[PDB]
């Protein structure tokens, strides 16, 4: 058993109020009242982010540790924050997103944000049966909470083997994934296994809650795996009873029309 697997079953055990206040302790949470609103009502020419994955993926890359450039793909795209910021990009010139959508699971959000004209989504799509195809950069946001760490698990797993699937087709792609239970032991061996062969390591984003031990592997950065999670886990578990709240910033707004 790990720190990560303890991490866990510390936050099964709160409270529905203790589990609220330990989610938001210390992180970085974007001001979404408008945003949430514009999307309610059905407009369509905003640039405010369309979730709070886009500000996630702009902090990678504003700090350098993604490359989004080229052709992109966004297997998992769900409402779109990542395939919406990744067609702002001026390096960026197309951008294909796929999302499974269906009952319970988010369908593309669709709005005039800057390159919007740059992005073909397919929504009811797996993308873990899809075949790969020609790609510059290869982002995968996928891995669903849940309370039991080995589904977390298996979950990860299947989304670092998507990952190798995407390489061997594209070898010199730059890749950034979701990595949603980086302590499990199958997952850390994947993960070795990536690395060896294509570089890369894991990093925490501050907008991520702490309820969920998720991290971001890119090919643009390095670093000791087993190190980077259990540093990760130790920080988790000290903050299990602080009582400050997020710190308040603004959303991202990419602005609005075509590229
Ligand atoms: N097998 C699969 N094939 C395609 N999409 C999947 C999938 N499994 C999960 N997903 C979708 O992947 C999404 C991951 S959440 C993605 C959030 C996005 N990066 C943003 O910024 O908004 C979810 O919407 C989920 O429905």
């Amino acid at each position: 058993m790990t720190l990560g697997d303890l991490w866990k079953r510390r936050l099964n055990n709160c409270t529905k109020e203790e589990f609220f206040a330990y989610r938001r302790t210390g992180i970085l949470e974007t001001e979404r009242d408008k945003a949430r609103e514009l999307l309610r009502k059905g407009e369509t020419n905003m640039g405010l982010a369309v979730s709070r994955g886009t500000a996630k993926l702009a902090w990678l890359e504003e700090r350098g540790y993604v490359n989004l450039k080229g052709e992109v793909v966004d297997l998992g795209c769900g409402r779109g924050g990542w395939s919406y910021y990744a067609a702002s990009r001026p390096a960026v010139m197309g951008v294909k997103a796929y999302t499974i959508g269906g009952k319970g699971h988010e369908a593309p959000k669709m709005v005039t944000s800057l390159g919007w004209n740059l992005i073909k989504f397919r929504a009811g799509m797996d993308v873990f049966t899809m075949q790969p195809h020609r790609a510059d950069t290869v982002m995968c946001d996928i891995g669903e909470s849940s309370p039991d760490a080995a589904i977390e698990g298996e979950r990860t797993r299947k989304v670092i083997l998507l990952m190798e699937q995407w390489k061997n087709r594209n070898p010199s792609a730059s890749c950034v994934f979701k990595v949603l239970a980086p302590y499990r032991p199958e997952v850390i061996e994947a993960l070795h296994r990536f690395q060896l062969q294509w570089g890369g390591g894991l990093v925490r984003t501050p907008f991520s809650r702490n309820s969920t031990h998720e991290m971001y592997y890119s090919t643009a950065i390095s670093g000791n795996i087993v190190n980077s999670v259990n540093v990760q886990s130790r920080k988790l578990l000290a903050r299990f009873g602080d009582q400050r709240g997020p710190i308040r910033v603004p959303e991202m707004d990419l602005g609005v029309g075509t590229r």
